[PDB]
């Protein structure tokens, strides 16, 4: 069955596996009525997803007089293509389209953090704003950049300079998609998952440990022919994924007067960014936001505001899903031949302190990121 | 006496003579705290106007403490500065500064339709969106591209392709501006107020028919520098101008219909200015436009053929044209040619009058193309 989650007040995210192989494109036309589609992803999402998408498209057109039109962009995978560039690439693209696309085109963000980024923000300012709705296909898209409408595109000086907020009309987290994303990928998403259940459900947390090694087995596993990678465990691997989205839809959907409770997102990512600032491209995201989630967790240990148990259940639980909790991590080192972390690099960069706090598992300290003192930090970043 | 008006709610809108010269920077700095403002314009209205800003801004700052910043940006007059190329610039721009302009950052944009409309989508996305106020110097910015929201940059496919719906803070309306605005540009603003009127205020568009001879003149006059161009006539051009400017802000604020009305004579005026742009300008050809879109109308037995002649005398009164025929239009033109197919080409629903100050239905109505092609016709 599919599950259904509402942003701001409304249906928007529709989840379960096989959506994109059944169920998207009758979707789309139906409670998308538009004249023209336009799919965006890079070569590798695409090679092996538009295909059976183009199919189940012109099925579904058929059905319709006239047939509605799928108009497809494949661009080149990476960060690279975050860029005012391609931006302006995929709308010369749109325009020139016979006839071209119009304000009723309902853009489709095939892809994960990147090509949702870059989609939702043609999107956004296509003859100043056409519908479109987010198919994650990465862990970290599912549960984290695919919510909240945060739009955007790179600069050489800096990521997400230039964008908007613009929200999809709906968002498919089709779990299916997670079979052929790299191992990697995977465990960098786990970090969010992770993340969102240490600030919000001790019970959630407690799931995420209890359930590590099976999803791990699922993702590292061989898949023989006729299976699907992860037959056997799919209600644990949507009950947990599925519980990082639904949060990050709560805190991005409660506004009424809040304050910040968008803040506690951020937890482990003030020390998190700090590293990636270092360590990036060689060292993903989610790779960052672990060891910065040990730290900080050391962080509030320090200030005597969380027990040191739950600090360790926090550094065997990221270990448990394959991320790195320290920054000479083998692999790590391996993949940066010649970077150091120094105490005063990272606390620069930090400064480009209000870290959130946390007082135990699956709760915060104060209902913000709290103020600390620049000396408590380094004393937690020292060898 | 400062004006107000109220968009999307409240106010927002300011008018009145030497707003630019003694009240916006002060203004700005109080109703719009930040510690930087950036001042986007053309090398002609900022060689004029920026100099006395700066030091009036210079003058504002002082009093807070500690003194905000005042960063300009002058691009190259012209529709070809609406583009990706400048967006991207004054956006990198922006970041370079030292430090790099934050989601604090007040943007003004000083300048006429162009400068407002990419200034105001440079505005929409830096860093997904931060305030800016927009600062009119043209007629037809004053009363029509200023407000709204619409911003947008054009493509070599089209205009206005990329961009965003993004409210300005403020709206500040200085007349003074119109001192040194280029007689031909003050006439082609003259288009959309002459509109207003004619779809919303039959006392209004009369207010017009008695004021066309004086206001010319002050337009037409050989103006001295030092002496105001203006002067003796202030309150006619107050009345007149931001009676346009507030009848657009209170459309914008209703809301597919009411919007709709503000189209009257842009049906067939974008046809005839898809063919005679650049050469010809928006108002020139909104003006054959709205011509043409009332004798539509008679010619559908709903507007009486008085109300036709008056529209005409009108536009003709303020400099308009009000014919293809036209001399100015024909000399401009060479090389070109208004076939009626292309129109209707072009074309590829006009809003109907039934009386001076009063539309037909409460939004564009549908009309047969037959009955089009009887009008655009010789
Ligand atoms: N609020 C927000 O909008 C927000 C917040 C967080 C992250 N982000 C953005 O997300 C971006 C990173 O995104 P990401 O971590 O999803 O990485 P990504 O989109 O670069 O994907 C990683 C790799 O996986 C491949 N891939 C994707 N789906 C696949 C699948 N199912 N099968 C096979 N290959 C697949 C891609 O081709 C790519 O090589 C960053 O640029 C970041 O700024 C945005
Ligand atoms: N909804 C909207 O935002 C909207 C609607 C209608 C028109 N527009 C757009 O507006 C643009 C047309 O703008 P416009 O007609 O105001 O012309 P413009 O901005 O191109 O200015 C015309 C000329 O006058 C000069 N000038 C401007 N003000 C001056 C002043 N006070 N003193 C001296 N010289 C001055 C300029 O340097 C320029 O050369 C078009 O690009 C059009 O697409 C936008
Ligand atoms: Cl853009
Ligand atoms: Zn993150
Ligand atoms: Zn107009």
């Amino acid at each position: 069955n599919p599950t259904k989650i509402s942003i701001l007040g409304r249906e928007s995210i529709i989840a379960d596996f096989g959506l994109w192989r059944n169920y998207v494109a009758k979707d789309l036309i139906s409670d998308c009525s538009s004249t023209t589609y336009v799919l965006v992803t890079d070569t590798n999402i695409g090679s092996i997803y538009t295909p059976s998408f183009e199919e189940a498209f012109r099925k579904r057109a058929a059905e319709i007089t006239p047939s509605p039109r799928l108009l497809i962009y494949n661009r080149p995978p990476g960060e690279v293509s975050k860029s005012r560039q391609t931006k302006a690439d995929i709308e010369d693209w749109m325009l020139s389209q016979n006839p071209p696309c119009g304000r009723d085109t309902v853009v489709i963000a095939l892809g994960g953090g990147v090509i949702g980024d870059l989609t939702g923000f043609v999107a956004s300012t296509y003859m100043r704003g056409v519908r479109y709705v987010q198919v994650p296909t990465t862990l970290l898209a599912m549960v984290d950049s695919s919510i909240g409408g945060k739009t955007a595109i790179d600069t050489p000086l800096g990521k997400n300079l230039i964008g908007a907020i613009w929200q999809p009309t709906k968002i498919y987290i089709d779990l299916e998609f997670l079979e052929t994303l790299p191992v990697r990928e995977f465990i960098n998403g786990m970090a969010e998952v992770i993340k969102t259940a240490a600030i919000s459900s001790e019970e959630e947390f407690t799931a995420l440990e209890e359930n590590a090694e099976t999803i791990l087995k699922a993702v590292r596993r061989e898949v023989t022919p006729g299976e699907h990678r992860f037959e056997g465990t799919e209600e644990i691997l949507k009950a947990r994924i599925l519980a990082s989205a639904r949060h990050k839809a709560y805190v991005v959907s409660a506004d009424e007067r809040e304050g910040g409770l968008r803040n506690l997102l951020n937890w482990g990512h003030s020390i998190g960014h700090a590293i990636e600032a270092i360590l990036t491209p060689q060292i993903l995201h989610g790779e960052c936001v672990a060891i910065g989630m040990v730290k900080e967790a050391e962080l509030a240990r320090h200030l005597g505001i969380l027990k040191g148990v739950a600090v360790s259940r926090i550094v065997k639980c990221l270990a448990a899903y394959g991320l790195p909790t320290s920054l000479k991590d083998a692999r790590i080192r391996k993949l940066t031949a010649g970077k150091h972390c120094s105490v005063d690099q990272l606390m620069f960069n930090m400064a480009l302190k209000k870290i959130v706090l946390l007082s135990a598992i699956g709760t915060p300290y104060e209902t913000r990121a709290s103020v600390v003192a620049n000396e408590d930090i380094r004393v937690v970043l020292a060898p």
